[PDB]
């Protein structure tokens, strides 16, 4: 005789991120093995009733991680990265000029005057040599 | 004899990433090896009622993650590399500016001048020289 | 004797990315294996009665991720890469000028003059020399 | 003697992304292995009865992610990537002007001036030389 | 004697993207393998009653994903890839110019003048040179 009750109330399960082998990242540069692993988990996760008997589960399991990183000639020569900018501004607020006069002679007024060149970026790459054989 | 009861209740189960091998990344540059790995996870989740007997279930597994990185030539040679901009802005609020008189002579107002010539990227690449054999 | 009663109320389940080897990326670049790996993972959800007996479930289960990388020869020379811009604005907001008087004599008035020259890529490629065997 | 009750109440299934090895991403530039992967999962859900006895499910299975890499010659020379422009706007929200007088004489006014000359991508390729055997 | 009760009630079941191997992305550049994977999920889900005796269910399942990568010579040079524009506007909102006065000579207004040459692309290929052997 086996009797199995199961009644469980609102199972509310949530998994956002669970054994996912996910590679998420800039990679600006260049000549490495990015995210070479993987994901061979076993989130178990058991709520309701078990029974067993006599039986032969797992056995001989292998996971090795086994990683050969050989990499024979890699050159990064004269190189230049950049990666991110964020929030870059020039603000003139309430900015008030007052000319007033009788008979006078204004000449010049220049309120701006070649502020800024470059902002973010300016790379230059000039009479850059490189040899190999 | 066996019985066997299942009344679950509003069983909320959300899974957003599981085991998913996802690469979702910008790769500017170049010469790497991206995720290059997998997802053979067993992320169980069990609630009902069990029952068993006299079995075999697994055996003889074999997850080995075995990853031959062998580059041989990899070159990466004058390169300019930008991944973002975010938010460049210039800005002039409330600009006032008031030129009054009696019998005055103006001769220049240049309320703006050249402000800015580049923003984000002026990437240069002026006799650059690359050799191999 | 066998019974079996399964009576589920409301299951909701949700399921946006559970083993689904997806590339979502920019690749800017080149010359590198995006996404070389796969999905061969095993999600179980049990939430029923189960009743099993003197089987033969799995064996010589053989999932080995075997990613052999041997790039010979990769080339990346001279390269102007840019990936992103975001809200490059350049705002003159209630810019008010007055210019009154009695007999006077305006001459110039340039209110905006060449502000900006380029704004996001400017990217350039002169006299650039690349040799090879 | 074998009953099996099943009697489910609004079962809601989502299935958005389950095993679909979906490549989507853009790539600017080229030379590269997208998506060289596949999808072999088994997102098995379980929700109603189950009764099995003496039988044979799975053997010998062999599901091995094998990925031979072997690009021998890749060449990326003299390439100018952009990828994105987002939101570049040029603004002058209420630019009142009053230029009154009485016997005067204006003589130039120009409230714009060449502001910009070019926003997104000004790619120049000059005099840029290749070789190769 | 075996008895099977199947009584589900408003079973609703949505599936968007379940195991289809689809290549939805924009490439621009080239000589790149895109989605070279496939689908072979078995994304099983069970609801109903089962019921099963003696037998032989599936046996050496063989699914390796076999990819060979051998591209022998990819050339990619002197190119100018641009993908997206996103709104780019240029605004004038609001613009009064009151040009009032008594036995006055104006001479030259130009409210606009060239105030953009190039937007989005400008893509220039002027005197470029390749040899191949």
């Amino acid at each position: 005789t086996h009797n199995q009750w199961n009644k469980p109330s609102k199972p509310k399960t949530n998994l956002k991120h669970v054994a996912g082998a996910a590679a998420a990242g800039a990679v600006v540069g260049g000549l490495g093995g990015y995210m070479l692993g993987s994901a061979m988990s076993r989130p178990m996760i058991h709520f309701g009733n078990d029974w067993e008997d006599r039986y032969y589960r797992e056995n001989m399991y292998r996971y090795p991680n086994q990683v050969y990183y050989r990499p024979v000639d890699q050159y990064s020569n004269q190189n230049n990265f950049v990666h991110d900018c964020v929030n870059i501004t020039i603000k003139q607020h309430t900015v008030t000029t007052t000319t007033k006069g009788e008979n006078f002679t204004e000449t010049d007024v220049k309120m701006m005057e070649r502020v800024v060149e470059q902002m973010c970026v300016t790379q230059y790459q000039k009479e850059s040599q490189a040899y190999y054989d």
